[PDB]
């Protein structure tokens, strides 16, 4: 009973687009972009033709952007999924004195998964109602049904999102089939614990060890598509891939790390496993959910997020963790490795280690204040924090950049997200006043600039979540144009448009109720990834960047965030 994603008016989107980019390009580049957009948007022109094709599309589809967005955000992306794509959720520290304590946790977690899947298959789950901005409104539930049912196949140029029930268990880079529902008749926690004891014993036998095929899923998508094409030439490889493809989830029983179990190092283990020499091959990145249960108590889940976004994921995992309860041998999946496959594995190992060494990651806990203080200033906490991130970026790098912030459009049928473009002209005015000390702008006027930047950020936020923002609209017009002619219209070849979609700062808010946190890598080589968790009295930031970029630094950016939050508290405390 949810409404269809709206199609905003064309002239609205084009005027918002120009206002979004004017302050981020030169005078001359903008003048050219203005002329291009005017011709695109002229009466009887190409824009209007495309808009009419888009309204026809809205009438005939449940959601007119779903296919375009899924390809542009995920399936067309050629980069390896670790760090570049798959986010990580880190649970609370656990203490596993013995192996059976780790395996009791795993058994308890798996049966929590089985019972959660039974609720979904009940189709009796009450509709989620929004929290925060525009509270109380009903939200789409489709994403819950992609948590367990999905596998992402690699393609040469574009990926594809695709019996008795079983889990796959990864241990010592070996994969084991663990059947769990054996005719609508679930195995108990006790049975699962017993089955996991057998897997650990068998995975420990070095005479029986098979090559670490999971490492192949860590490569570039076109490279893994090619390697997979080799594998499927043999029958027993095909059967093994089939079991992984139809599994409920992965459960990875990781070896202990060597390092201090800081929040930052626990996150690193969930994001890439520390590479081939630690837990990096104890993975299968094509599958949507990989639950990690490390021997040292490091536990979380790695997500192939093409079928769902973070809010739905965390509601599931918080459900699982809260409800957790305090016979043939599982089959080991077999493989036949060509001489060629041996070479694919060597390159996968080398490419994966470059990712491991390239990632610069920090978990930073701002503890001077949280949402409560911000609400007392009559501000949205998310908008407050977004403005602070723009100040952080500007005081460090002395420029503002196209920024991405996730906004859920789950108020509409099959809605996923649109983009809140936080790098507004009001943000620019504020951060310049704060950092340009020659200008000597009085603190009272800085406060007025702070309040107007928050106002603009909230206004864009409301627009985005009601389906009236620009990114999805423009994407659809672009891909509708592409279908009529491979030569795209000038508006989408314009350097201004290409720049507008290089998100040097890529952000999202994922609040949790518990001690878990979320993190992901940047989406451009010279950029940051920034996932935050605002609580009443604290704000948790997970900051990523790439060591190969000499300008970026996760530690420096985190100190800039702290400085920006203190500056903004001092400004709000004036009046
Ligand atoms: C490029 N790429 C794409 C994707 C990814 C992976 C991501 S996938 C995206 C996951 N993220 C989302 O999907 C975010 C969805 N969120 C929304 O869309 C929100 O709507 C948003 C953020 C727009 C606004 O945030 P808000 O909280 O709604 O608004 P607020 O902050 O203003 O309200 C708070 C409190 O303040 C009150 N209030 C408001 N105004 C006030 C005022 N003026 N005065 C006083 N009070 C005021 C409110 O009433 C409330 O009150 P309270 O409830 O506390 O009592 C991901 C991350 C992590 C893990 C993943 C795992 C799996 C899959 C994906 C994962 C990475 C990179
Ligand atoms: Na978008
Ligand atoms: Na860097």
């Amino acid at each position: 009973g949810l409404p269809k994603l709206p199609v905003p008016p064309l002239q609205q989107t084009l005027a918002t687009y120009l206002q979004c980019m004017r302050h981020l390009v030169s005078e001359e580049q903008f003048r050219k972009s203005q002329a291009i957009v005017q011709q695109f948007g002229a009466p009887g022109g190409l824009g209007e033709t495309l808009q009419q094709k888009l309204l026809e599309r809205q009438e005939k589809t449940a959601n007119w952007v779903s296919e375009y967005w899924l390809n542009d955000m995920y399936l067309n992306n050629r980069l390896a999924l670790p760090v570049n794509s798959s986010p990580a959720v880190i649970f609370a520290r656990q203490h596993f004195p013995g192996t059976d304590d780790q395996l009791r946790f795993a058994a308890s977690l798996i049966s929590g998964v089985l019972s959660y899947k039974a609720l979904l298959d009940s189709h009796s789950i009450p509709t989620d109602c929004a929290k925060g901005q525009l509270s109380g409104q009903p939200l789409c539930m489709k994403q819950y049904y992609g948590l367990f049912s999905s596998y992402r196949l690699p393609g040469h140029t574009q990926d594809t999102l695709v019996e008795p029930e079983h889990v796959i268990v990864a241990c010592c880079n070996q994969f084991f089939v663990l059947d769990v529902v054996i005719n609508f008749r679930r195995l108990s926690e006790g049975d699962l614990f017993t089955q996991l004891r057998k897997i650990v014993k068998m995975a420990s036998n070095a005479a029986a060890r098979l090559p670490p095929i999971g490492l192949l899923t860590s490569d570039g998508r076109s490279e893994w598509a090619e390697a997979r094409t080799v594998l499927v030439k043999d029958s027993t490889n095909r059967d093994s891939l089939d079991m992984i493809e139809r599994c409920i989830c992965l459960v990875c029983l990781d070896a202990p790390g060597g390092v201090e179990l800081s929040d930052t190092h626990r996150a690193l283990q969930l994001l890439h496993g520390g590479g081939y020499s630690k837990n990096g091959a104890n993975r299968w990145y094509d599958k949507s959910l990989q639950f990690v249960v490390g021997r040292d108590g490091t536990c979380g889940v790695v997500c192939e997020h093409s079928p769902f976004d973070g809010i739905v994921l965390v509601q599931c995992t918080e459900h699982l963790l809260k409800h957790m309860t305090q016979l043939p041998a599982p089959r080991r999946l077999r493989w036949k490795c060509s001489p060629e496959i041996q070479g694919h594995l060597a390159s996968s190992a080398e490419k994966l280690q470059r990712i491991v060494k390239n990632l610069d990651f920090i978990v930073y806990k701002f503890d001077n204040y949280g949402k409560t203080f911000i609400k007392k200033q009559k501000c949205s906490p998310d908008a407050f924090i977004q403005v602070a991130l723009q100040l952080a970026f500007y005081r460090l790098h002395r420029r503002l950049v196209p920024t991405y912030e996730s906004a859920s459009i789950r108020r509409f049928q099959e809605g996923r997200v649109d983009n809140i473009r936080s790098a507004t002209p009001e943000a620019l005015a504020f951060v310049r006043a704060v950092t340009d000390h020659k200008a000597a702008v009085p603190a009272s006027e800085k406060l007025l600039l702070l309040k107007d930047a928050i106002r603009a950020q909230t206004a864009y936020t409301v627009m985005a979540i009601t389906g009236m923002a620009i990114d999805n609209h423009l994407l659809a017009l672009r891909e509708l144009a592409r279908a009529m002619c491979a030569a795209l219209p000038e508006m989408f070849m314009d350097e201004t448009y290409l720049m507008s979609n290089r998100f040097v700062l890529s952000t999202s808010q994922v609040p949790t109720t518990t001690e878990m946190f979320c993190c992901y890598g940047p989406v451009v080589p010279n950029g940051y990834g920034a996932c935050y968790n605002p609580q009443p009295e604290t704000i948790l930031f997970c900051i990523s960047s790439f060591h190969s970029c000499a300008a970026t630094s996760s530690s420096k950016f985190a100190k800039a965030v702290e400085e920006s939050l203190i500056d903004m508290r001092d400004l709000c405390s004036l009046l």
